[PDB]
């Protein structure tokens, strides 16, 4: 059930890459967080999740298409979710902890989001392994 998460592409385009074990754990990761997201009124029916084979799913980039993958204004790999829940809900799910990152809670500001720590990920930097 082991899980590879790495930032890629360039600082306008930035991408989350989720590499799981088999198809049969991609498949019900994203049941999971399909259904978990109809429940909180989060539409991911075209962004930012995108299946690439073999494996894998991929973060699409934030644009101005709000959820997903941006660089912060500290340099920092950051993925917006759109709902706090939503967020805590995929990073329980793929195995990163919230210590990994700066993780805003309730009414903070960034409480959609998560920023990964500079030391921890970095673009096109080497992979993190997680769900081990």
């Amino acid at each position: 059930s082991s899980i590879s998460i790495s930032a890629i592409g360039n600082v306008d385009s930035p991408m989350i890459r989720i590499t799981f074990q088999n198809q049969t754990e991609r498949e019900f990761f994203l049941n999971k967080i399909t259904d978990k997201a109809k429940s909180l009124g989060v539409n991911i029916s075209t962004h930012p999740f995108e299946i690439k084979e073999p494996n894998m799913v991929l973060i699409k980039p934030s644009k101005y298409n709000k959820l997903g993958c941006y660089i912060s204004k500290n340099k920092e790999i950051a993925i917006n979710f759109g709902r706090t829940d939503f967020r805590d809900f995929v990073l329980s799910n793929l195995g990163v902890g919230s210590h990994l990152g700066t993780c805003p809670t309730k009414n903070e500001t960034g409480n959609d989001t998560f920023y990964f720590h500079q030391e921890n990920l970095s673009l096109n930097g080497p992979a993190l392994s997680v769900n081990t």
